[PDB]
Parts: structure tokens; sequence; C-alpha cells
């Protein structure tokens, strides 16, 4: 679920940001009420996500992991092609929830493209001033 | 605008463009809903005048219809090219089409000339995804 996924992607956040997660940071963190959070964790508890502070599990930990990668991922792939900074967080939070892992990787061959060789982004900024 | 609502203005584009005509029976048939679905949106489009409720698109209706099947061909464009798996590509669009500003479906577009003028260009990513 894409929410389940922001949930996930934000309480990983937190633990290495802070060293864990209150659910106050939570609510903070994606706009919005306590009583939402509470209700969601109880059900990435029953999912094995996490326990319940709330400690995430082996599983709660790959995806988090995995969840962190996949935006990061998306906001060099934005900044790379020249997507005015401002837009691009609101860009990749839409977007990150509704590509498949293949294009998650595609994606991740094509920034290493770019990445490669400067001269690439050279040419790729001359399309953009035609 | 709404990313349902871009929806069906995409589908009802096409329809019209297709067979000549768009009919509720043949919206609702598309996005697989109800037609009571299908002919509430329709009363909403018809309200923010984008057509006239057989269905008739306004000019502004035609406009942002002709944006909008331009924006699905170049990101199914832009996904075929970077090499994802064909089967994947259509949900893939689906998804992310209502989420992406101008500012990157223009950006994309310079992307996709970029390698459409150079077949070299797609040689070297192809290489890269050898690695
Ligand atoms: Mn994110
Ligand atoms: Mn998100
Ligand atoms: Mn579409
Ligand atoms: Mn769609």
């Amino acid at each position: 679920t894409p929410s389940m996924e922001d949930y996930i992607e934000q309480i990983y956040m937190l633990i290495e940001e802070k060293g864990y997660a209150r659910v106050s940071d939570i609510a903070e963190a994606l706009a919005v009420h306590p009583s939402s959070v509470t209700k969601m964790v109880q059900k990435l508890d029953k999912d094995e996500y996490l326990i319940y502070g709330l400690v995430l599990t082996s599983k709660g930990k790959k995806i988090g992991k995995r969840l962190v990668y996949r935006h990061e991922l998306l906001e060099q792939f934005l900044r790379i092609i020249g997507v005015d900074e401002e837009k691009i967080y609101n860009d990749v939070e839409g977007i990150e929830h509704h590509l498949s892992w293949n294009s998650i990787d595609r994606i991740g061959d094509l920034v290493q493209y770019f990445e490669e060789d400067d001269a690439r982004k050279k040419d790729l900024k001359s399309i953009q001033k035609k």
C-alpha cells in the first residue's frame, strides 16, 4: 500500500535519525493525526514489520532500507535531467509507489549512465536549450 | 483536476478519436466501473465545462484531452527506451502519469529526444545494463 509504504519509509528514517520513532514524530512527519498513526502501527505490527518504543523487525528494516533507497534514487534522477529543485520532492513522493522494481532498476542504470561521463550531461543540457 | 478525473478525460478523448463518439457504456467498460459512477463524473465534467452531456468535448476538453494522451504516450516511450519489460509499462504509466509536474514531463521529453537522435546513446546505455 502507498500509505503503508510512506509510514515504513518515515519510521525507518526516524530510527536512523533519532535512534527511535515516537508516534508523535511520525504524526508530524506525515502531517496526520496521532489516531491515524496508531491505527497503522497496529496493522504493521500484525504484518510483522515492527513490534509495538516501536522496533522494526528484520523484515521492516529490509523494506525500510529499500524504500529510502528508492526515494533517494528518484530524487537523483529528476535532478540529473534538470527538473526544478523545488518540484522534485513532491513529484518523487507521488510516483515512488507506482513504479515497479523493473522500472526502478532501469532508472538506476540510467543514473549510472549519466554519472560515468559528464559529457553526456552536457549533451542533454544542449537539447534542453533547443 | 483529480487523478481519476484525468483518467476519464483521457479515455473519452481516445474513444472519440477511435470510434467517433463516446458512449457512457463504452467508458464504463474501458475503466471497468459501473455506469452510475461514469454518469456522476460526466456531470462534474459538464459542470467544469470540459464537455456537454451524446458526449461532446468543448475546446477546453479537447485541449486537455490531447495533452493527457500526449503525456501517456511520452511516458510509455520513456520506459520502453530505458529497457523496462513491455508488459509492466502500461501499469506503471497509468499510476505515475498523474503525479508528475509539467516540469518533469518536459524534461522527460528532452531525455527521450536525447536518445532518439543518436542510436549510439542507446547502445551505451544498454552496455551499462550489461555490467
Ligand atoms: Mn518517499
Ligand atoms: Mn510517498
Ligand atoms: Mn494514461
Ligand atoms: Mn491513470
